């Protein structure tokens, strides 16, 4: 019923690394580094090879910051995203044909070139709140419900 998925957001004290994706699910938009979560694989192992592939960095220390779980009216497979936060990075962002990384200030995330569900939960992320969420999406532009609360464990 539910795929899973991961979300990496590079946060730092000052400011978060986005990627815009240059093609298929996304393009056009800013978005945390993520991806489909492989057979035998755990879903942190996941996170860490996708945050790797989609921006170069390796990251040293990862932890959960939230579940979101997206339905698209229409579409079989709700989207089961564990979302993760680092602080602690090795490397530079590479820019690929498939990836374009760029940081941003805190006070300079560009909400309105994200994914609409961002402007609900970054307000938590960004201070160090847990949460779960919910998001029914009619297309990749309209929110029609939602539902998020902070919890204390993931």
């Amino acid at each position: 019923a539910s795929r899973l998925y991961t979300l990496v957001l590079v946060l730092q004290p000052q400011r978060v690394l986005l990627g815009m994706k240059k093609r298929g699910f996304g393009a056009g938009r800013w978005n945390g580094f993520g991806g489909k979560v492989q057979e035998g694989e755990t879903i942190e192992d996941g996170a860490r090879r996708e945050l790797q592939e989609e921006s170069g960095l390796t990251v040293d220390a990862l932890h959960k910051v939230g579940q979101i779980v997206f339905e698209f009216v229409g579409e079989p497979e709700l989207m089961d995203v564990h979302v993760f936060c680092t602080d602690s990075i090795q490397g530079t962002p590479v820019e690929s044909d498939e990836m374009r990384p760029c940081w941003f200030q805190l006070d300079q995330i560009p909400f309105k070139d994200m994914w609409p569900d961002n402007s609900y939960w970054f307000p938590l992320l960004l201070q160090k709140k847990k949460f779960h969420g919910y998001f029914k999406f009619q297309g990749q532009d309209t929110i029609l419900d939602y539902t998020l609360r902070e919890v204390d464990t993931v």
